[PDB]
Parts: structure tokens; sequence; C-alpha cells
């Protein structure tokens, strides 16, 4: 049993990037600098480029650490996905917006306790 890095941590990790992400999203989304686009240098966009990728390569490490999350690792991935491609515009398009939304939902779904709970168990 590997205990390098620390399970539970990791899985917190997961969902606190995701969802602390989904709330630097909204900010983002919600509060166009400008009052119509945002701009996509503005410090939460910077973030949440950051968390895109910074989450995606966790994710990565995510399943290095273990096999069956790959559901919640590949929506959190789809997520990551869909906020780079939202945070890419000037403007948040609704649709890739609601998309994003949606694929959280999911996420939410499965760390609001699904397999996290028996995950961090200990």
């Amino acid at each position: 049993m590997d205990e390098y890095s620390p399970k539970r941590h990791d899985v917190a990790q997961l969902k606190f990037l995701c969802e602390s992400l989904y709330d630097e999203g909204i900010a983002t989304l919600g509060d166009s600098h400008h009052g119509w686009v945002n701009d996509p240098t503005s410090a939460v966009n910077l973030q949440l480029n950051d968390l895109i990728e910074h989450i995606a390569s966790f994710v990565m490490s995510f399943k290095i650490k273990y096999p069956d999350d790959g559901d919640l690792s590949e929506l959190v991935e789809e997520y990551l996905d869909d906020t780079y491609t939202l945070f890419s515009s000037y403007g948040i398009n609704d649709p890739e917006l609601q998309r994003w939304q949606k694929t959280k939902e999911r996420l939410f779904r499965l760390f609001s306790g699904e397999y996290i709970s028996t995950l961090m168990k200990t």
C-alpha cells in the first residue's frame, strides 16, 4: 500500500478543487469584469485556467493512486475541459456553460457521498 500521498487528502482535494473551481467559475462567469464579456486574463480566469490543468494533472495522479474512481476522475476531467472551453471565450457561452454545470452536478453526485465516504474510510 503505497501511502506516499494521502488518499483522503487527494480525494478531498478532488472535490474541493472541483467544488471550489465551480465557485471560482461562478464568480468569474457571473461577474463579467466589464459588464458584458470577462477578461480571460483576470485573476479568476487565471486561477481557473490553472485550476483546470492543475486539477487535470491531479486527476491523472488521482487515478494513479486509485483505479475505481475512473468515472469520478473522468467527470472531473470533463468538468476541467468544459471550464477551459468556457473561459477560453471573452464572453461565456450558455450551452457550454450549462454543459459545464451539468458536468459539475454529476461530479457533485459522486462527491456528495457516493464512493468518497467508502474511499476515505478510516
